[PDB]
């Protein structure tokens, strides 16, 4: 049996009824998903915002031994008043349908220091204790510490085009980022067992936090988004 | 700007988290959407069940003057112990996202005698006072009385393949039904202004009722379903 | 699994992915003008066909796969005299090296002792000896005589929206025509075994002819076209 | 708007929608074997290419449209001697009447004084005079010398998953390669103006060559392939 879901937005409607907005997240009158707070054109500290697609996604099925393959593309911008003081980052993620925002700052709204099923591809702009020294793209499986990462030449206020795919038959999760402005790209892949990492139905979407001090502030804006998932026989 | 949503199920999972089940509706362990009650292999009277896709669908936008085109296919079966005593019918419909079940029997769970924004394509098995004498396929715009209908040679317990499309630029809503078992088909079309009939965001899905007397009973089972909607510039 | 899909909202003049035959041409406004027009008028004795450049794999013996496909297109037949129409337009599948066959009533598809492999849906505007009395939408399997038909109320000069689908698992071919100006619709279906009518690979497209008398002339214009075929395990 | 999409999970032997050139063939197991193997061994001096039968409309001057496209495929290069590999495999776009050009290091794509229109992503296994020192994934615009490249750690006999996309609005061509056995990935991007490198219509596909010495031999097998292109108003 086959179950396929697809969606695509070239720009978000300012009152998006098929997106669950959490924390500080909102859609601007020009159709930008602004995950973290912006006040008089400036990003604010201690901000956390997430946004999930309304329909839960069937990513595996015990009854029938199927596991989903999926892919997603999106464009985002992280713009910082000071390039030397960037925090904390933006992620694409999958979590249980009732998922709520979790700790702020370096925990990216995804994880906490207290409990969590979430798989995430993170675009981390600040080196915490569990991080490598550089900014990086990471693949995260039920932990804020990445299972694998690649160093990331972040370009302030430039559009980044991301493509993420999961191939169920090989358990391979791949994440790429490209800046058309200078045609530079980064990629990372990992072997991930979605089936032991997540429940059978998840919601998908984005999460981002700005830094916990006034001077570590940046935007996390998502400009568009496509997603497709197929759950079918092995 | 463009917003596109697609989904497709070749069979429903018995605990479908992306389907809102209402009234008596359930999914059988073999993956049939059984809208109305079945007890020891027999359909029960006074049953009403509906099922909606979890994500609201953006069908028009005042801000930008877009109106969606959409299409849907599904297969259904209506099986009656007595061919001379069939009631009441099954429909595909669009309604506001918070839509709840409405009156039973000939009102098909869609409309009532008390208030309703709903557009529906109905497969009516019993001739009420607002109906033509024969069983029929109808196009319904905010009323249980159809705006147009075609006579319908219902085939007891046979699979019916339906295709419904809405072409926004011509405001044309078309509904077809085909029985592969005897290669017989029916079609009806109508001019419909989705924009004045419905709010900007709707949910879509199915509704069905069995008759209000013990002897007017039939099943309303949906076997599979695909849906696609595109909201883009004129 | 092999899937092919293509979609044109209008045609490019000199389209390299369409094989044009006989008189067919694409106009500067992007219409596929299958039969000749000069000054402003359709001309007699014209025949034109257009096929998509890629062959389509419609069945595969080595794996017992049989394709399901769907096509949609919109066409116009304009006649200077309503009572003197000929001969019609058809969508068809034939072997990839298919060449134009008889003009006039044979629609460029067939011939009275050749054995021709071609499956077509015809929109016949002139009642030949082998035709029913009125204008008709017919399903034809390797013959100009239709295996099933439905009476067609042709609308002069008006856009017709056509949808054709073939469900492999039931061998059901369905053809529908809707005039959006009028919200008037017609449908016909037949059990057709593609496997025995046609080779494994076919070329799909259109064919039309104008009458063989100077007075029985009409245009046969295609305005858009989308096609999808899937060859998968049953 | 013109969209074309095709997808093969394996190849049919004698595929009528693929133009095979030089030594290319499809095996009974459904592999696209671009270079010759006899007994069990890859043979020297082999060249094979395969193109999809339909030309693809990649730009249109008359409307200032430029296509965005994406392709994914998985390939294997197996060598009996790890230290003696040549020459490589490439995905490419060229004019529709494209014919095989030089063997060996020219990959069947190029030639040292012809002016050849061909855009390619190459997976080069042998360092010629114009190449960097190591095995490399290169972007090539009408020359065998790559405009940009990234070092490629080839894995002998292992399945590589490739994704290539071209974003028209930024003229960004990106190419990624992932080994799912290893979860190891590589990416390279370049600004490429398709409009000036290539004609309006192209044929897409693959080309590969084995070394010109008897000792520098390897296979070049393609296992699947999906392609989508959209030509739309900017
Ligand atoms: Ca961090
Ligand atoms: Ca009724
Ligand atoms: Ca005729
Ligand atoms: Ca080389
Ligand atoms: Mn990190
Ligand atoms: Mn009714
Ligand atoms: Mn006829
Ligand atoms: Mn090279």
């Amino acid at each position: 049996a086959s179950e396929v879901v697809s969606f695509s937005f070239t720009k978000f409607n300012p009152n998006p009824k098929d997106i669950i907005l959490q924390g500080d997240a909102l859609v601007t009158s020009k159709g930008k998903l602004q995950l973290t707070k912006v006040k008089d054109g400036k990003p604010v500290d201690h901000s956390l915002g997430r946004a999930l697609y309304a329909a839960p996604i069937h990513i595996w099925d015990d009854s029938t031994d199927r596991v989903a393959s999926f892919a997603t593309s999106f464009s985002f911008v992280v713009e910082a008043p000071d390039e030397s003081k960037t925090a904390d980052g933006i992620a694409f993620f999958l979590a249980p349908p009732d998922t709520q925002p979790q700790k702020d700052g370096g925990f990216l709204g995804l994880f906490n220091d207290s409990n969590i099923q979430t798989v995430a591809v993170e675009f981390d702009t600040f080196s915490n204790t569990w991080d490598p020294s550089a900014r990086h793209i990471g693949i995260n499986v039920n932990s804020i510490e990445s299972m694998k990462y690649v160093k990331w030449g972040w370009e302030n206020g430039k559009v980044a085009n991301v493509y993420i795919s999961y191939e169920a038959s090989t358990k391979t999760l791949t994440a790429s980022l490209t800046y058309p402005s200078n045609a530079t790209s980064y990629i990372v892949s990992a072997n991930v067992d979605l089936k032991s990492a997540l429940p059978e139905w998840v919601r998908v979407g984005f999460s981002a936090t700005s830094g916990l001090s006034r001077d570590h502030v940046e935007t996390h804006d998502v400009l568009d988004w496509s997603f497709t998932s197929t759950l079918q026989a092995p």
